[PDB]
């Protein structure tokens, strides 16, 4: 109403759906038998 | 004294000095200007 200007943020679903895809992709990586040698990077991206 | 047998562990300094070398090596990596793109693996090895 009074004259200010802020950078509001739109298109949220585009951002959130990528995050959901990445988390279910990590769950898909959790079923691999070679997960025991790569678990430590998965922990990073999990918490991130 | 009574007859048992356990695998006791010797040569400790050989193991510990490698750990000290690795921690001071990480500190040497902490002075690099390109540390901002590789900080996340350094956090892993730091806590480990």
């Amino acid at each position: 109403s009074q004259s200010r200007t802020m950078k509001l943020i739109k298109d949220w679903k585009d951002i959130v759906n990528q995050v959901g895809d990445n988390r279910c992709l990590l769950q898909s990586l959790k079923d691999s038998p070679y997960y025991k040698g790569f678990e430590d990077k998965v922990s990073i991206w999990e918490r991130k």
